[PDB]
């Protein structure tokens, strides 16, 4: 049993081809730890057009980070086909888990699967952000000056035989689920061009669960971190151009 890293730097990417496009998959490797390979909706975005390079995608990295490179989440307008299949935008996102491309077009919420095996009890998610909403908010068949907001949260839950992963419905249901143990959700979400610290405490008291120390050691608990430039971009309410930069993210554990 090796733990994933708990400190995330956003330095590293590999380039992956799909549908005549290429995009980045971010990963974090540390000595004595299992490499975390982040997921995002980038493969879903690859379906909506051709000739995209990594920096056209909703999820990429920037060299203008606080320490070195940083996460760059930019909500994107989709290519011709996206609209016609009801995918007018694609939120700049990053999460722990996986992206099911079989669901990207029919059920966006199901496509983003959240979780990886975690042996610790997390207490807080700390990191730094910058955020600027895009100028036109897409909602319904309309483009408005509604001010887009971003989301940051983390999940800690108990696995069961028929519940191995959660998905995007968790953020549409007040973070409620029968397997849920703790959740950390950002509340202050203001725009800024200055690196701004966040510190989200995990709330175990809201769910009233009892941790099994054995099952925790046996790998029966998953954690996830989910980041998005557009809070409601999962249901295609968001602004193209909405940019969330994240750097020096750490899952502080017990
Ligand atoms: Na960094």
């Amino acid at each position: 049993t090796k733990s994933i890293p708990t400190v995330f730097n956003f330095e590293n990417v590999k380039t992956v081809p799909y549908n005549k496009n290429e995009y980045y998959v971010l990963y974090e490797a540390a000595s004595g730890y299992s490499t975390l390979t982040w997921s995002s909706g980038n493969q879903g975005f690859a379906l909506t057009g051709s000739g995209y390079t990594p920096n056209d995608f909703p999820t990429s990295i920037s060299p203008n980070g606080r320490t070195g490179n940083c996460l760059q989440l930019i909500t994107r307008k989709t290519g011709s086909l996206g609209t016609l299949v009801g995918m007018p935008i694609a939120a700049g996102n990053l999460f722990i888990g996986s992206f099911d491309i079989g669901s990207a077009m029919s059920d966006a919420l199901s496509a983003t699967k959240f979780g990886t095996t975690f042996y610790y009890e997390p207490i807080k998610l700390v990191g730094y952000y910058k955020y600027k909403a895009g100028p036109e908010f897409y909602e319904n068949g309309e483009s408005t000056n509604r001010k887009d907001v971003f989301n940051i949260y983390a999940l800690f839950y108990e696995k069961t035989k028929d519940v191995q992963m959660l998905d995007g419905h968790i953020a549409k249901n007040n973070y409620e689920h029968e397997n849920m143990v703790a959740a950390a959700v950002i509340t202050d979400t203001h725009e800024t061009s200055e690196w701004t610290r966040f510190e989200l405490d995990f709330n175990y008291e809201h769910y009233g669960k009892t941790i099994d120390p054995q099952k925790l050691a046996n790998g029966g608990y998953n954690v996830s971190i989910v980041l998005s430039a557009s809070k409601d971009g999962d249901v295609f309410q968001g602004a193209p151009g909405s940019t969330l930069l994240i750097d020096d993210l750490e899952l502080v554990c017990k």
